[PDB]
DNA sequence: ACAACCTCCTTAGTACATGCAACCATTATCACCGCCAGAGGTAAAATAGTCAACACGCACGGTGTTAGATATTTATCCCTTGCGGTGATAGATT
């Protein structure tokens, strides 16, 4: 799929298909209010627009 | 009249900062032994008592029966799963 015919102009590109701009990672205590031996996943995550 | 100066004289004033680990010995040296103190000993009687006797009297614990609880069994019920249909989100615009 790299082999068609490409026009002198017709600019190439990758599978650019998702504009996540960081994801990040920590870990503390959950919030739940009483099981609280157990600990949670932060991700703290980010974008450009187009999905939060 | 003293002044400091030439020389090697000796004296002696100091030697940066933070921290952790280890354990606490060596001496010899007559203390004599005489006296007597209150002061050690203990017999006999105060400050008072033991524990064995024969009584007294009670608590506790183990054997027995009873009680009821619990953990099992059974079976019911609901809350949950996973997929699916199609939801008004996310967010760009009005």
């Amino acid at each position: 799929s790299e082999e068609d015919e490409r026009p002198i102009g017709r600019l190439l590109v990758d599978a650019c298909y998702s504009p996540v701009e960081r994801i990040a990672y920590n870990v503390e205590a959950a919030r739940v209010e009483q099981r609280t031996d157990l600990d949670k996943l932060v991700i703290e995550m980010e974008t450009n627009g187009t999905i939060d």
